[PDB]
């Protein structure tokens, strides 16, 4: 019976990035009117730490109880695979339940990025397919955005990373497009940002240049 | 209950007639002190149990994995219809529940493009071949490379995204040492879906000029 606890990593853009700030939140689902109290432990590589940020206790309309636990987390600390744990104590167990998080295990790998123009048999439809390729990242942790003209193109898709054959991570991301802003032979740029990269960002961009 | 769960088939199981394409009732956490597991198998509510139940198996902890298989037609998964496992067993509760059918919906025929390796792929010694299968309702799917009607083995294919439509699509990577692109080798992407004339397309790749 009795509570759980799940333990979320931060956004892999929040990790990269100094301005933003990397959180790692653990939260607890069915925690009974009887025994309502939850006691947090947190530990960084073993060692018990105290800056983390707990929320009061809310009540949800299955009548149990669900409260969340935040510990910041320093970018430099969570891209050195530092091992988060959360400790969880309720009267209601045996023993208090822990997780563990972390960066995944394994060097890095830097990502080829690589862009392909819609098919020629695309060119027959209203809207076309420009594909963004990133093969050979790891770990698989990444972001991937499309632009044009300094300006963010909200039509597109990402796929999940893939585990490819090498032990490395494939992904592909299709932004779609009016298919005459791609007659008017405008750029369109695929920014991708991961560890392994020079300030953990790259673009590269697209356009139709025929003739040579 | 311990555990319960339904399967569906392969997407190409069930698009050759050839093939024969099982519903699988995969119960975990049977305990040695009170197994002896049953399964029940209804097909649109109706008593059915042409369902072969496997003989036991134990795992890792002090745990038995156990399962039952049921021999389906292509026609009723391909018509929607409802294959349930009640699984009783007296270690705990009452009956159990898992209904599973194809999801519901106008099947859309799948676009395919094959794109070639960018230029700049070009600086390396192995190179890739993309394929991208969009515009395709509902996700089961089947992908596979060729050459020379022989098979293509290093290519590796995402899952299918909701695409923003409601349509489904993937793209499927082909891994090639770059030496076979130059010489002008087809390679073949090979799509297999229910809304394909014959549930099969084929579109080819090759270095043009
Ligand atoms: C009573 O009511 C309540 C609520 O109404 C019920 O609570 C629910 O209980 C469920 C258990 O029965 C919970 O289980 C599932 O939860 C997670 C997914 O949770 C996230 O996603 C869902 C949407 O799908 C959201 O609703 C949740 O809120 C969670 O959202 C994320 O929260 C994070 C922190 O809030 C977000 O992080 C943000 O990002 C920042 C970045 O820096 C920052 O870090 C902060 O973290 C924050 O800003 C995050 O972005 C949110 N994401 C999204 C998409 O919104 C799910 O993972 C669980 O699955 C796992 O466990 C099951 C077993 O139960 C496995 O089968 C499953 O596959 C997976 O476990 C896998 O296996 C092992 C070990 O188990 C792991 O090592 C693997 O890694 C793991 N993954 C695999 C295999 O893929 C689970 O299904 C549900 O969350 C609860 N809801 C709420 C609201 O809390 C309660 O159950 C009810 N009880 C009863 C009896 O009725
Ligand atoms: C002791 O150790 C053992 C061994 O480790 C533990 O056993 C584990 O038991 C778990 C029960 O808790 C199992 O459940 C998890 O996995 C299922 C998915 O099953 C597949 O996935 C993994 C691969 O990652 C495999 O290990 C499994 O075996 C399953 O493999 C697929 O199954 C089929 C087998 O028939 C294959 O297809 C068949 O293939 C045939 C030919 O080969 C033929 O073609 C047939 O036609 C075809 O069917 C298939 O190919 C297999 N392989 C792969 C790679 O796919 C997962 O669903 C569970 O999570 C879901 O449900 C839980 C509920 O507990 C939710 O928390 C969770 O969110 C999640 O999804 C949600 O579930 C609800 C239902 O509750 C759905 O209605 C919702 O829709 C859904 N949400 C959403 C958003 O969709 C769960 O994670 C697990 O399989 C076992 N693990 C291992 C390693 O074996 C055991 O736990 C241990 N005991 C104790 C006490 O600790």
């Amino acid at each position: 019976g009795g509570p759980s606890v799940f333990l979320f990593p931060p956004k892999p853009k929040d990790t990269l990035m100094i301005s933003r700030t990397p959180e790692v939140t653990c939260v607890v689902v069915d925690v009974s009117h009887e025994d309502p109290e939850v006691k947090f432990n947190w530990y960084v590589d073993g060692v018990e730490v105290h800056n983390a940020k707990t929320k009061p206790r809310e009540e949800q309309y299955n009548s149990t109880y669900r409260v969340v636990s935040v510990l910041t987390v320093l970018h430099q600390d969570w891209l050195n695979g530092k091992e988060y744990k959360c400790k969880v104590s309720n009267k209601a167990l045996p023993a208090p339940i822990e997780k563990t998080i972390s960066k995944a295990k394994g060097q890095p790998r830097e990502p080829q990025v690589y862009t392909l123009p819609p098919s020629r048999d695309e060119l027959t439809k209203n809207q076309v397919s420009l594909t963004c390729l990133v093969k050979g990242f790891y770990p698989s942790d990444i972001a991937v955005e499309w632009e044009s003209n300094g300006q963010p193109e909200n039509n597109y898709k990402t796929t999940p990373p893939v585990l490819d054959s090498d032990g490395s991570f494939f992904l592909y991301s299709k932004l779609t497009v009016d298919k005459s802003r791609w007659q008017q032979g405008n750029v369109f740029s695929c920014s991708v940002m991961h560890e392994a990269l020079h300030n953990h960002y790259t673009q590269k961009s697209l356009s139709l240049s025929p003739g040579k």
